[PDB]
C-alpha cells in the first residue's frame, strides 16, 4: 500500500438527521490513520462529490484529529452543529480497487 496522496478539505452541511454520509474507521490491527470507510448515497457527502471511500480523515475545523479514536472523532463531528470542514488525504490509486478494499472482513467504522 504505497500511494501518494494530497491534502484537501471540504465544508459540508449537516442533514436533517445531524448527518454528513460518511463511516470513518479502518482495520482491527493498529493504524496511527483512519479513513472514509463508506460514503452514503444522498447524503451530504456523496452529493457534494469530493471525498470517497479510501481516502484518509486527518482532521476537523482546523484541528488534526491524529491520536484519536474513530468513536472521539465521530463524537466531534456529531457534536458541530449545522456545518462541519472535513480534511482530508486524497489517495492516488484506483478509486475502484479503494473501494473494494476498505469494503473488507473485519473492518470496523463508526457512521456520521
Amino acid at each position: 500500500l504505497g500511494i501518494p496522496t494530497v491534502p484537501g478539505k471540504v465544508t459540508l452541511q449537516k442533514d436533517a438527521q445531524n448527518l454528513i454520509g460518511i463511516s470513518i474507521g479502518g482495520g482491527a490491527q493498529y493504524c496511527p490513520c483512519l479513513y472514509i470507510v463508506q460514503v452514503f448515497d444522498n447524503t451530504p457527502a456523496a452529493l457534494d462529490g469530493t471525498v470517497a471511500a479510501g481516502d484518509e480523515i486527518t482532521g476537523v475545523n482546523g484541528r488534526s484529529i491524529k491520536g484519536k479514536t474513530k468513536v472521539e472523532v465521530a463524537k466531534m463531528i456529531q457534536e458541530v452543529k449545522g456545518e462541519v470542514t472535513i480534511h482530508y488525504n486524497k489517495l492516488q490509486a484506483d478509486p475502484k480497487q479503494l473501494e473494494v478494499l476498505f469494503n473488507g472482513p473485519g473492518i470496523e467504522s463508526v457512521k456520521i
